[PDB]
């Protein structure tokens, strides 16, 4: 089945999956002299004040903080959006060392991780319905840097050895993502894809220019998870990025600048 190994890695991934070989496929290089600065670009709305976190999930590729996504609680809007985009969960992609990790790269710069939350237009009442859609998820990443702890990110953290192997899951209530967050909202945006198979087009990408900065020690908490179930051989949880993909006949438009 699908991974990040060098048989069942991104390279392989058009065989199950061919739309891997698509017009508006996830990452891609955002070459920052290119992108357009658009002045109709609307300040990014993030309303995470109500968000009630539910689950962690060792889904194997990587690990989900779940949210209840049966109300109207945990939006996003405006930016390059129409209508309102609810969370449904946010994980990570992250490296081996730290100078790889990230999915987007900036003039081709890699980060450490990225962090995507991931959010579906409530116009198409559930996820699976929206996936279908070319407008039906938008995806906020966020670049994390190796440097000063980040203080929001530690209750993920201390939780990670409960989830270690695929398939774990732990009860992860009153987390708020906000402390996730940088400062500037300033942004980059371009339709795309899910990184991951399916590999469903049917995402508006919204990348923050600002990274957050998280500890070393942080980040190697996140390549002690595995990506084996218990009682199998070890296989670190690293490297779990899909490399930029061609941008094809796309634009990346800047809200900033
Ligand atoms: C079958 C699930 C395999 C793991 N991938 C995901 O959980 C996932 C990744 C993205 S990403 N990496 O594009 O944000 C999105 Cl938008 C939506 C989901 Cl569902
Ligand atoms: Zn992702």
């Amino acid at each position: 089945h699908w991974g990040y190994g060098k048989h069942n890695g991104p390279e392989h991934w058009h065989k199950d999956f061919p739309i891997a070989k698509g017009e508006r496929q996830s990452p891609v290089d955002i070459d920052t002299h290119t992108a357009k600065y658009d002045p109709s670009l609307k300040p990014l709305s993030v309303s995470y004040d109500q968000a009630t976190s539910l689950r962690i999930l060792n889904n194997g590729h990587a690990f989900n903080v779940e949210f209840d996504d049966s109300q109207d609680k945990a939006v996003l809007k405006g930016g390059p959006l129409d209508g309102t985009y609810r969370l449904i969960q946010f994980h990570f992609h992250w490296g081996s060392l730290d100078g790889q990790g990230s999915e987007h790269t900036v003039d081709k710069k890699k980060y450490a991780a990225e962090l995507h939350l991931v959010h579906w237009n409530t116009k198409y009442g559930d996820f699976g319905k929206a996936v279908q859609q070319p407008d039906g998820l938008a995806v906020l990443g966020i670049f994390l840097k190796v440097g000063s702890a980040k203080p929001g990110l530690q209750k993920v953290v201390d939780v990670l050895d409960s989830i270690k192997t695929k398939g774990k899951s732990a009860d992860f209530t009153n987390f708020d993502p906000r402390g996730l967050l940088p400062e500037s909202l300033d942004y980059w945006t371009y339709p795309g894809s899910l990184t991951t198979p399916p590999l469903l087009e049917c995402v508006t990408w919204i990348v923050l220019k600002e990274p957050i900065s998280v500890s070393s020690e942080q980040v190697l908490k996140f390549r002690k998870l595995n990506f084996n179930g218990e009682g199998e051989p070890e296989e670190l949880m690293v490297d779990n990025w899909r490399p930029a993909q061609p941008l094809k006949n796309r634009q990346i438009k800047a809200s900033f600048k």
